[PDB]
């Protein structure tokens, strides 16, 4: 079906119009958000699943802007610049950031995603 | 001085030219070439050391072309189409591969090289 590259591109949609269920439903049970060669911010399916959902009650306006995709054996690379917007809970505004999310992918699903910053 | 981004494309320089010895100078002491999210290939500064330099000895003609070089933060990343060329050892040709070289950096050394293949 998919490459891993129209995988994670799926999930980024997902991501962008914040539906929290279809970005999870691309992953393994276990797949972890980290950061590269660093900490667990989301763990495993399900934490990822409570994680996006509330990043994303906090930001609804929320985008990732993707600038560049490569598909690297059965990685998949994005640079991404994300623009959280005005948040919900009285905190300040982030300011525009840019990543690389690295994702590993076992077969057909998102074992991992890593962001580079 | 230089910029991280500047750092790496100076290390491929070394690293075409087949200088070890300049190539090195941009690392801390202990750093390591590895696979990402896996294993320690080049142990150290000098199990880069002489490491590469007995990669450069089975392959003189060893060449990494640029395709995409970007600073993140402190981290490089650099999408590189390597070409070992024919082997000085008997072994047959390696075809030309990609992989993205992540270079992390402490201060303005580089601390870690991972590899994306």
């Amino acid at each position: 079906g998919m490459s891993n590259l129209e995988t994670a591109k799926a999930m980024i949609a997902a991501y962008n119009a914040q539906d929290v269920d279809t970005y999870v439903s691309y992953m393994t049970d276990d797949a972890c958000e980290a950061n590269y060669r660093g900490d667990v911010v989301r763990e495993g399916k399900e934490g990822t699943r409570s994680g996006l959902a509330a990043a994303f009650a906090r930001w609804p306006q929320n985008h990732a802007e993707i600038k560049d995709a490569q598909q690297v054996g059965t990685y998949v690379l994005m640079r991404e610049h994300v623009t959280r917007g005005p948040a919900t809970d009285g905190s300040p505004l982030v300011e525009p950031f840019d990543v690389v999310a690295v994702y590993s992918f076992e077969g057909d699903k998102c074992s991992r995603v890593e962001f580079i910053r």
